[PDB]
């Protein structure tokens, strides 16, 4: 009867405890008491939040450590849901969840896993970064990296779906930011744990919807050539069709470009989405979110701040529900 449910790429192989790395990889559970501890160890300086019967607490870190942490306390005696969220992205390194306790308590039956699934493939914007700074010449902070309130997760949540976060700051499809060598998307996407080299089981989660929002990178400084960006932006919908020969696919343009990389990025985007299209794959969209313009203000490095966030999910929830026929 008792169990865990764990929402996103984990890796089951060590006994002493699931791991994971993707932003936004989360532990759901019912537990019977008044408070909930867990122990965790992380590669880096990763942060967290619990969210328990619906009331998102503060986040902590655990940071190149192993650490026990009280969750939450004080509660009403009796039945509790609680979600554990890893807020930061997998480049700040991979968690294992080494056991949870109840005090006096115990462990209930988890809830189901959501019927209804979506995966995100994307970069910084996706992974959230910066969304809690407050001005756009601030550096990269790992505490202010909330994805919990991503476009992506609220989208999910607006829909009653789960999300995998497959997403990683700088990377793109031909080149990452500021052309820094290493592995692009299509490299880190196979993976469960990318710094550890566990393959992902795509079996394992069919999503209905996959939103891609990549090019920001490819397009920020140098201006990538159209022929690599287009033909590397049809393999991955190439490798998602693989995997998901059902999913739809919303290839999404925005709101970090500008300029003439934002308008050839959207044309090539455009023209992917016409190309599939017109190959009778008709379940690839094209979405625009608009140009941030300071009026909901920046978050660090320029990235979107949760209020840019709320607005792209406002907009993405719309378009699922369009195309889905979702709610
Ligand atoms: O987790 C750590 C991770 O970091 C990754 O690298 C980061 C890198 O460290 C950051 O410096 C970098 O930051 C840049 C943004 O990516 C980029 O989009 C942004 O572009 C700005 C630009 O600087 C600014 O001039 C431009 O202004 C235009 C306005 O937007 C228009 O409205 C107006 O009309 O015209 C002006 C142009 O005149 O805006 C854009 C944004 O729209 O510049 C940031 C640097 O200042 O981000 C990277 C991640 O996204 C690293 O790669 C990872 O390996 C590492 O792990």
């Amino acid at each position: 009867n008792p169990g865990i449910l764990y929402n996103g790429r984990f890796d089951f192989s060590d006994p002493n405890g699931p791991k994971c790395a993707w932003s936004g990889s989360n532990v759901e559970l019912n537990f019977y008491g008044t408070e909930a501890s867990v122990t965790i160890k992380s590669g880096g300086e990763n942060w967290f939040q619990a969210i328990v019967d619906g009331n998102p607490l503060p986040p902590f870190s655990v940071n190149a450590t192993t650490s026990t942490v009280k969750l939450v306390s004080g509660l009403a005696e009796g039945a509790h849901h609680l979600v554990l969220w890893k807020r930061t992205e997998a480049s700040l390194g991979e968690v294992q969840f080494l056991g949870f306790d109840f005090g006096s308590g115990k462990l209930l039956a988890a809830p189901k896993p959501l019927e209804r699934k979506i995966e995100f493939i994307g970069d910084a914007i996706t992974c959230a970064y910066g969304n809690e700074g407050t001005s756009k010449e601030q550096s990269f902070t790992p505490k202010n990296e909330n994805s919990y309130m991503s476009y992506a997760a609220i989208t999910a949540r607006n829909l009653n779906a789960s999300a995998n976060m497959i997403a990683w700051s700088g990377i793109g499809l031909t080149m990452n930011y500021g052309g820094a060598p290493g592995p692009l998307i299509m490299d880190r996407y196979p993976y469960t744990l990318p710094y550890s080299g566990v393959r992902w089981d795509f079996s394992k989660y069919v999503p209905q919807v996959v939103v891609i929002n990549l090019g920001t990178n490819d397009f920020s400084t140098s201006f990538a050539d159209k022929t690599k960006f287009v033909t590397a932006y049809k393999n991955l919908i190439s490798e998602v069709r693989r995997n998901y020969p059902d999913a739809h696919i919303f290839c999404c343009v925005g709101p970090m470009l500008w300029g003439t990389g934002l308008d050839l990025c959207r044309s090539y985007v455009t023209e992917v989405v016409n190309d599939c299209n017109r190959s009778g794959d008709l379940k690839v969209y094209f979405v625009e979110f608009p140009q941030q313009d300071g009026s909901t203000g920046y978050g660090e490095d320029w990235h979107p701040s949760i209020a840019t966030h709320q607005l792209m999910a406002e907009r993405l929830t719309a378009e699922i529900k369009n195309k889905l026929g979702w709610l």
